[PDB]
């Protein structure tokens, strides 16, 4: 079941118009308050006209309109379900514009929602581009619409949330498909649970940025069941997802067949783990007793070429080990994963304790300190994210997260750890004054200027709850070393949520809840767009374009040359990311170091060592003398 972030509008002076309506099932039936009736298109006389269908509401007065509700007919038959759809407002009549929220819903009779940001309005319109079968009907029993307390203009400056992206499954896990450009989401064996799964089925959903077209896939071929896994991507350009429900699994998802290939079960059976990508390309894992088991969990490494998981038990995962009140069960969870020089992996946290994981033979583990400064020991912090937003300086951002994973208060504890050479103990000092606001759940991704954007969260930690929620997001800028609030959202994004960097150089931030028939199942997405993409006007601004690249694949300590259309200041390079639990190993920032060949044509090298340039796909953006980035060009870093 799930949301809404208001209160119901008074539907007595509504006036409703439809775009065809038969007798005995009128325009006016969506609105009367019974579950029993409903409107219903043309059906047998006047044929069966195919969506669109249209359904447009007048207040008569403005409204501070943030959603809309849609229970589909409730007699058991599946004729008129919405699948497709765009919301639009209004205060005139003739002036929609862009949506205010699209997507797809789920092809049940479930209460469905739209949820988005407080825009004042008048007029409301919901259509239905598609029926969630193919059929050519479109039916509701009922339409409501939501209003918030108040509405406050955002702050120019401060960047913007919208639109709202409807999904049919709730998104707590996600990657961009690099070669595409989509942004691939999973749940579970079902749209919005977890528990009672009899394990191998995933029900996949995608997005489109380019053409706003939102589909779903059940996935059975790999026999797994993808809900809290590891992920990472691999150098040969393949996600690979770790167990999870179905713990001793692997499946390899391959952008450029956009398919799901089998791959082989892990050594250890494991749940809740995370896995990172090394510089050679494979994949390293440890902890995880989630599912499979609650014992040690010690390392194992993922290779792509042999296609073979191999046990390095003598990588430890003792000394990572939060003091997480539940035990075991929780301790060795979302750890803070970066491949690193030589085959290394750092641990940043959630544990106290720092160390270095080694790959050769059969694995070892290294000390690597606290995480400290002159404030103090930094406390377990599970759920706390890490970016690596200046992986050529080694520089890693920390913050948030609670001392034990559930029923513990959020930080506002940040710090920035500075990675020396593997089996150094890296400098850690910390992050200006910290977060504005303690989370716990929080996603964050590292923008193209280097600076890490923070959303969502709460400030205790209750999952599936929507308690404490955190609705303004904050930006830790690095040249400042300063922290600073961005504007506020409506929906709440806890546990299960996800962020991910869009190519277009915009946030997608989404999920929270899967728990079941709870109210706090989020089945939806929102883009935020930051200031960046603005101009001192308000207006989107003008970005500069990458109109030649020398080549789009290129290997480490390999040079690529550019031409753009105006005067570039600041390059950099975004490796892709993946996202569930509030991990995402696979984003880093590369800033890169640019010569000037005159005409808008300049050069620059990939890093060489591939255990910062990670092998696998990066974003390459390029800055103007404004700021203002480019959308990105997709460049695969191979050896
Ligand atoms: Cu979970
Ligand atoms: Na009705």
């Amino acid at each position: 079941a799930s949301a809404p972030i208001g209160s119901a509008i008074s539907r007595n002076n509504w006036a409703v118009t439809c775009d065809s309506a038969q007798s005995g099932n009128e325009c006016n039936k969506a609105i009367d308050g019974n579950k029993d009736t409903f409107w219903h298109t043309f059906y047998g006389a006047n044929g069966d006209p195919k969506p669109p269908h249209t359904y447009t509401i007048d207040m008569k007065t403005t409204q501070n309109v943030n959603g809309l509700s849609m229970l589909p007919r409730q007699d058991g038959n599946q004729n008129g379900w919405i699948g497709r759809h765009e919301v639009y407002l209004s205060s005139d009549g003739t002036n929609w514009g862009s949506p205010v929220a699209s997507g797809s819903w789920f092809a049940d009779s479930t209460t469905k929602y739209s949820n988005f940001e407080t825009r004042p309005a008048r007029y409301v319109r919901l259509v239905a581009i598609t029926e969630a079968n193919g059929q050519p009907w479109t039916s509701i029993a009922e339409i409501n619409v939501f209003q918030a307390s108040s509405y406050t203009a955002p702050q120019p400056g401060l960047g913007r949330w919208g639109p709202t992206i409807d999904l049919p499954i709730v998104p707590a896990a996600a990657a961009i498909e690099p070669t595409s450009g989509r942004v691939l989401m999973w749940s579970s064996y079902r749209n919005d649970a977890f528990g009672g799964s009899p394990g191998g089925i995933t029900l996949t959903s995608s997005w489109d940025p380019s053409t706003g077209i939102v589909s779903d896939r059940t996935v059975t071929v790999t026999k797994h069941d993808m809900f809290c896994p590891g992920i990472s991507m691999d150098g040969n350009g393949q996600i690979v997802v770790t167990g999870g429900n179905d713990a001793k699994k692997t499946s390899l998802y391959d952008s450029s067949s956009d398919s799901w290939i089998p791959g082989p079960d892990m050594q250890v059976a494991r749940g809740y783990q995370s896995s990172a990508t090394m510089s050679d390309g494979r994949v390293f894992t440890i902890g995880g007793s989630w599912s499979g088991g609650v014992f040690e969990k010690n390392g194992e490494v993922y290779s792509p070429s042999s296609k073979t998981w191999t046990s390095l038990p003598n990588a430890k995962v003792n000394p990572m080990l939060t003091a997480d009140k539940q035990g075991l069960y929780r301790s060795d969870n979302h750890a803070w994963l970066f491949g690193w020089k030589k085959g290394s992996v750092f641990q940043a946290g959630p544990s106290t304790a720092m160390n270095w994981y080694y790959t050769s033979g059969s694995g070892d583990v290294k000390s690597a300190g606290k995480r400290q400064s002159n404030r103090g020991v930094a406390p377990d912090a599970m759920s706390g994210n890490a970016v690596m937003y200046d992986a050529v300086k080694g520089k890693i951002l920390t913050f948030g997260g609670s001392p034990d994973y559930q029923d513990s208060d959020a930080t506002t504890n940040a710090h920035i750890i500075t990675l020396g050479e593997p089996g150094t103990s890296p400098n850690t000092v910390f992050a200006s004054n910290g977060l504005y606001f303690a989370r716990t759940f929080h996603t964050s991704v590292v923008l193209p200027d280097g600076s890490t954007f923070i959303t969502g969260g709460q400030r205790r930690g209750i999952p599936f709850e929507d308690s404490t929620p955190v609705f303004t997001p904050e930006i830790y800028v690095p040249e400042q070393d300063t922290f600073y609030k961005q504007n506020p959202n409506s929906i709440v994004r806890v546990y299960h949520s996800i962020s991910l960097l869009l190519p277009d150089g915009r946030v997608f931030n989404g999920g929270g809840g899967l728990c079941g028939d709870c109210t706090t199942n989020h089945f939806d997405a929102q883009i935020f767009t930051p200031n960046y993409l603005y101009n001192s006007n308000g207006n989107l601004a003008t970005r500069p374009k990458i109109t030649r690249t020398s080549t789009q694949s290129v290997k480490v300590g390999g040079r690529i040359t550019i031409s753009t259309d105006s005067s570039i200041s600041k390059a950099s390079l975004i490796r892709y990311g993946t996202a569930t639990h509030t991990v995402n190993t696979d984003q880093r920032r590369i800033p890169l170091t640019l010569t000037n060949n005159g005409g808008n044509s300049y050069s620059f090298q990939v890093p060489s060592d591939s255990g910062v340039a990670l092998p696998g796909y990066w974003m390459l953006f390029v800055m103007n003398s404004a700021g203002v980035p480019s959308v990105a060009s997709t460049i695969r870093v191979t050896q």
